[PDB]
């Protein structure tokens, strides 16, 4: 298992536009669109993230690199910040994977302020950090998905996709 598999089970993958589990539109594997209610404004976005006239539907391939670019804008992002980087470093594969799922799903900036969670995990307290992850509107709103990052996070291995 990898990044890109791990977040291909998570975020799935629909080739039509779709409001999110916060009625945000979305497109592709969780590419977020806009926060606008608009959902011209979502089919602009599309067609000026494509570089065509979408007409709100892309193809496999498209919904493939606009999530190749994604993540990797997450990794770059963990690495430019002064607050995550470190963490990260600190960090082994597995549990660098989940570290970039959570940024990927919530931002560098909600990520960030997982203080607490981030301090336990580069001290490498594990169970501790799950339970203070755990305290979170991101669990509360999505508990499965959560669970699963955090257990990756906790034991350091996939068990929780498989
Ligand atoms: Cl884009
Ligand atoms: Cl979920
Ligand atoms: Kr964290």
């Amino acid at each position: 298992m990898n990044i890109f598999e791990m977040l291909r089970i998570d975020e799935g993958l629909r080739l039509k536009i779709y409001k999110d589990t916060e009625g945000y539109y979305t497109i592709g594997i969780g590419h977020l669109l806009t926060k606008s209610p608009s959902l011209n404004a979502a089919k602009s976005e599309l067609d000026k993230a494509i570089g065509r006239n979408t007409n709100g539907v892309i193809t496999k391939d498209e919904a493939e690199k606009l999530f190749n670019q994604d993540v990797d804008a997450a990794v770059r992002g963990i690495l430019r910040n002064a607050k995550l980087k470190p963490v990260y470093d600190s960090l082994d594969a597995v549990r660098r994977a989940a570290l970039i799922n959570m940024v990927f799903q919530m931002g560098e900036t909600g990520v960030a302020g997982f203080t607490n969670s981030l301090r336990m995990a580069q001290q490498k307290r594990w169970d501790e950090a799950a339970v203070n992850l755990a305290k979170s509107r991101w669990y509360n709103q999505t508990p499965n998905r959560a669970k699963r990052v955090i257990t990756t996070f906790r034991t350091g291995t996939w068990d929780a996709y498989k």
